[PDB]
């Protein structure tokens, strides 16, 4: 009744995971806000303004998710937008401790504020975003972890 | 915009942390139902009636939660309950890597079941129908971590 989800990120890029991982939340909430982090600490590849775009585009497919940038704290960002639901990806063991952390924390800041987790497809288990990067700058093969259009723009990236 | 959960477990006995998952699933899905495993591998303190019994009236004041027995696969049982939700508790690091494993295997048997991960109030971070059952045992006070009518269920099983 009434759902409303945010699912914070870099996205630099987003990936084939980070897809899955909206597309999922997109089935069971009435509403998702794909939230890309504005001044992430990290240098990141692309501006707001590109991972925004990218992930607009690769998002234009789900009718109830919307793309929005914020530069605040998750969860006054949640607050702002009424959403009672965070989406967090777990790929690995590593980050549990962390993910644990950030809920609890979040609820500190916010507890009407549900932190819900989600496991990626087999497909998209051991691929990181970062390592996309890392094998893009030196040359890989990496368009099965990529929708079509952000392959591209990494390409470009590295020209 | 419809949405049923099944949170499968043991429930021997439902402790505070379980009810606290189940609230959070409630609140978040349409209906979901509280299911217990007929026939645990392991002997259980509570027979599977007695085991209902207590959960049903620690969960009476959550109007679309429903308890139900089961003794098939958790997958076969959600797909009798037309469930496309999966309900799983993920307290420790430990337990990650069989939660992994878990939901990879439920998605081979039911693509359609979304496995959903929540994490306890940090007040039932470390507690376990084990571990509060061995305490119990010898003689210890777990009046905290039960819903009275379970701890009172408890005290006349080991008296």
């Amino acid at each position: 009744m009434s759902t409303k989800a945010i699912y914070p990120g870099t996205f630099d890029p987003i990936t084939n995971g980070h897809i899955d991982i909206v597309t999922r939340a997109a089935s069971m909430f009435d509403k998702v806000v794909l939230a890309i982090a504005a001044s992430p600490s990290k240098k990141p590849m692309f501006s707001l303004d590109e991972r925004i775009a990218l992930a607009e585009q690769a998002t234009a497919h789900l009718v109830n998710v919307e793309v929005i940038g914020f530069s605040d704290l998750m969860a006054n960002f949640a607050r702002a937008q009424q959403a009672n639901i965070l989406i967090r990806g777990l790929r690995a063991v590593a980050d549990f401790e962390y993910e644990m952390q950030l809920a609890h924390m979040n609820r500190h800041l916010m507890p009407t504020l549900e932190s819900v987790f989600l496991m990626p497809c087999k497909e998209w288990s051991f691929i990181s975003s970062s390592l996309v990067k890392e094998v893009a700058r030196h040359q890989g093969d990496v368009s099965h972890f990529l929708p079509a259009n952000v392959h591209q723009a990494l390409l470009n990236k590295l020209k």
